[PDB]
């Protein structure tokens, strides 16, 4: 007797645009701007796509499978909405249309992708992605890539470099050392002693294992080498004028650090230090005397120290933006370190190339030029002068490039602007790769930018459409979908709404329907709703095709009805089938009269499905075990040797993805249970972590900076509110935190009744209320509500009040029906005074003409 509306406000892969165009969206890695390198990336997003898993699970979480559900929900939904059609012929016409162009939509969508896997891949080049050792892009997917305007990869020069890159057409692309995977033993690579890599290695640290001093001093240590610079060794705050040496002394260190605050931040620019964060006064007295801290000729830097750690908030230290160039360290004093910095410095130089080329001002490969000598030295010196001076690092590239902007394909160098446009560009996306097992190679968007790649729910995409017509070369035409690619470059921008409000506002639209007629009802008037009910969409569909069975009662039952249904006898511009209809919907008098369903849809469908996140995981974990192993050789062979460890670590890895792959696998699923497996789960991938920290030694492991990462995905999990869950048995996309407030109602006949009421009711305080009741109280309560809209909180709620509150109500509705048929006398004034005690205690959808004929009798 309830409509549940099916289609969610989301889907993964699908994007509908304010046309109402389905847009299907191919994955090609997963982040937003920036991609991370670990051995499975561009992996798990395309085997998802085409196949629910490479293998160990059902095709569940492939994109035609999650298609044909959603087409399975709309047709659901459709199917409903004709079945109010036959109460009220108009009945959600908009939705309807706008559900039916949806649903023919993705079948066609659906069409291409079995077709595109059938006909089209004899090569085996989808196919090779769930059956191959270490999967590859697919060539749709490299055309798409190489022919891009607003996405790049960039290759760099990491010591331990790893050869099996994805990407084959970077922008940027520098000289490499021989992989560890091309040498026998497979342990330490081959390295080469030319390029910007080697260059900037060997320069940072050499092999004289000579240090590099990190000197950076700010922003206090910088100025207190300001304030220092006017004054001496030997002066203290003595002699006979020592409040006013002091008051200079705060004076002037107050107006340095205003002058170098307002320089990184100008919006601290009123701060004293006259008065500590309390409200007191700072002086003599107060630091010496009082706190104890500075004595009588402490030294100028320990007064400035005191005054500064009185005064000042812990806040602001700090506070300015940190390149991530200095992270704290002393000095490079070893190779690890040295790495880590020339990859950041070539990252930098990517960087830059990457503005350059989106940007139009360039064509060229930066990485062909600063290989090159001199270029690869004098910038690897230039950088390890200016670590040791301590200035900014991002400047005395942008400078060298300029130096050269010729030579670098470019008709102008940098200006200031474009420099800090690259450093911010820089600066996100490092923090972002920061903890990357891998530097090999990066594949970075700019969805500000128009061309061929998107963002959308955090994948960096492809329009299925371009890779479809590529993969088949132009063989199967697209249909009704051949404009489709095009609309979606018309857009405003590539970076794409995670969520479908196209959608959402197809349901919000009928919240909106309600609202206004219960506002309109508590203002007492008929005029301007009978107005609001026959006014038209665009489409010319009137207003009353919103109407459901809490909306047709909030009507039906009001005092204001008998002013409405004279309102509608007495008007002339509005066509007699819909004054037929309002009657028939709205006069519970009339024989005709029918009840239209309740409608509701789902609060949480924008959210992303728990299991589908889960999978994931359990992919990632599967294929990064399985690539992990492909790329061991030629020690395929039992056993270690120290074997096991690595070897029951995988184990281990798989165990994990098996594990919550069975917690799927499960219908009524709850939250506990989920809880459970998944900390079990991250357990497991701590004590690996831990077992790889002690064994050192001391080498950094890919495997552990891995193991962290789904580590954190899984914690990640357990904030399950971010998360809905499609329930199997009830058929509709829940919160596990609803089903955790509904149950902890005790009695069952009283949640049902809770469940059943519109969603205003399911709130906390309300559902507080309704546990200090019993079935026949919830019921009374529930016709109560359906009569007129009324919020239920804990303040004001009384339970007596509210039993003198619904008598009243009560009452004065079927009061509407005694004058009625007193009126009409229809009815014994024998019966009259009987009814009329009786009507504050009877329902008045019990309380009818019939009711009543019979109950004489």
């Amino acid at each position: 007797d309830v409509i549940k509306f099916k289609e969610p406000e989301r889907c993964d892969y699908l994007y509908v645009d304010e046309n109402n165009k389905v847009h299907i969206l191919l994955p090609i890695v997963g982040g937003d701007e920036i991609g991370l390198d670990n051995t499975c990336q561009t992996a798990v997003e395309l085997i998802t796509f085409f196949y629910g898993s490479a293998h160990s699970g059902v095709t569940k979480y492939s994109a035609e499978h999650q298609l044909s559900e959603y087409k399975r929900q709309l047709e659901e939904d459709i199917k409903a909405i004709n079945s109010q059609k036959k109460i009220s012929p108009h009945a959600y016409d908009d939705l309807l249309k706008e559900k039916i162009e949806r649903l023919q939509q993705i079948e066609k969508y659906i069409e291409l992708i079995q077709v595109l896997k059938k006909q089209y891949d004899e090569q085996n080049d989808i196919r090779q992605l769930r059956t191959g050792g270490i999967p590859q892009l697919p060539s749709g997917v490299k055309e798409i890539i190489k022919s891009s305007e607003n996405a790049f990869a960039v290759r760099l020069s990491p010591y331990d470099n790893d050869k099996f890159t994805r990407f084959d057409d970077p922008l940027f692309n520098v000289k490499r050392n021989i992989s560890k995977y091309d040498t026998p033993s497979r342990q330490a690579p081959i390295p080469i002693y030319e390029g910007l890599g080697y260059r900037l290695r060997s320069t940072l640290f050499p092999e004289d294992k000579t240090p590099t001093p990190i000197n950076k001093k700010s922003l206090r240590d910088k100025v207190k080498s300001t304030v220092l610079s006017h004054y001496k060794d030997e002066d203290r705050i003595d002699g006979e004028k020592k409040d006013e040496k002091l008051n200079e002394l705060i004076t002037n260190l107050q107006n340095e650090l205003v002058k170098e605050l307002v320089k990184s931040d100008p919006q601290y620019s009123k701060l004293s230090l006259s008065k500590d964060p309390r409200g007191k006064e700072i002086n003599y007295d107060y630091l010496v005397n009082s706190l104890m801290l500075v004595d009588n000729d402490s030294e100028i830097g320990d007064w400035i120290d005191t005054i500064l750690d009185a005064t000042v908030d812990s806040t602001v230290w700090a506070v300015q933006a940190s390149s991530p160039f200095y992270q704290g360290a002393k000095e490079i004093s070893s190779d690890r370190d040295a790495d880590k910095i020339s990859i950041r410095v070539q990252y930098l130089l990517a960087e830059a190339n990457i503005y350059c080329k989106t940007n139009k001002l360039s064509d060229a490969n930066f990485g062909e030029f600063f290989d090159k000598e001199p270029h690869a030295t004098e910038i690897a010196k230039r950088v390890k002068e200016g670590f040791t001076q301590g200035a900014d690092i991002e400047p005395i590239i942008y400078d060298y490039i300029n130096s050269n902007h010729a030579e670098l394909g470019l008709k102008s160098p940098l200006t200031g602007k474009q420099q800090q446009e690259i450093t911010d560009k820089f600066t996100k996306h490092y923090n972002t790769i920061k903890e990357s097992p891998h530097f090999d190679e990066f594949f970075v968007a700019d969805p500000d930018k128009k061309g061929n790649i998107f963002s959308h729910q955090g994948r960096i995409s492809c329009h299925f459409l371009d890779f479809f017509t590529r993969q088949t070369k132009g063989k199967h035409p697209l249909g009704d979908l051949a404009s489709h690619q095009e609309a979606l470059q018309e857009g405003t921008s590539n970076r794409l709404h995670h969520k479908n409000e196209v959608v959402a506002q197809g349901y919000e639209k009928l919240d909106q329907f309600k609202k206004e007629v219960v506002k309109l009802l508590a203002e007492n008037k008929p005029k301007e709703l009978l107005d609001y009910l026959v006014a038209t969409s665009p489409t010319g569909v009137p207003n009353y095709s919103m109407l459901s069975k809490e909306t047709q009662n909030y009507i039906a039952y009001n005092r204001n009805w008998p002013a409405i249904q004279k309102e509608l006898e007495k008007a002339t511009s509005i066509p007699e089938s819909q004054k037929q209809d309002l009657s028939r919907l709205l006069s519970r008098d009339n024989l005709q009269h029918d009840n239209l369903s309740a409608i509701t849809w789902s609060k949480y469908s924008s959210k992303p499905l728990l299991d589908v996140e889960l999978n994931k995981i359990a992919e990632g974990l599967e294929l990064t075990a399985k690539i992990y192993n492909e790329k061991r050789g030629r020690e395929w062979w039992f056993a270690g040797s120290r074997n096991e460890a690595r070897k029951t670590q995988c184990e281990e890895l798989q165990r994990v993805s098996k594990e919550i792959n069975t917690l799927l696998q499960s219908e009524s699923l709850t939250k506990s249970q989920v809880l459970e497996k998944v900390l079990n789960s991250i357990e497991t991938l701590d004590k690996i972590d831990r077992d790889i920290s002690a064994e050192s030694n001391w080498f950094q492991s890919t495997l552990q900076k891995e193991v962290r990462l789904f580590r954190d995905q899984l914690k990640d999990i357990c904030q399950l509110d971010k998360y809905y869950f499609k329930s199997t048995k009830l058929d509709e996309i829940i919160s596990l935190e609803m089903e955790e407030q509904f149950q902890k109602i005790q009695d069952p006949a009283v949640q049902q009744i809770v469940r059943d009421l519109p969603s205003h009711c399911h709130n906390d305080e309300a559902i507080e209320f309704f546990k200090t009741l019993n079935p026949e109280e919830a019921a009374k309560v529930a016709s109560y509500l359906s009569l007129e809209y009324r919020e239920i909180n804990k303040s004001t709620d009384k339970k007596t009040l509210l039993e003198q509150d619904i008598p009243r109500l009560f009452k004065e509705v079927n009061t509407q029906l005694l004058s009625k048929l007193k009126e009409e006398k229809a009815i014994d004034e024998q019966v009259h005074e009987k009814l009329s005690q009786l009507a504050d205690k009877i329902a008045p959808e019990h309380f009818t003409r019939n009711n009543i004929i019979k109950w004489s009798t």
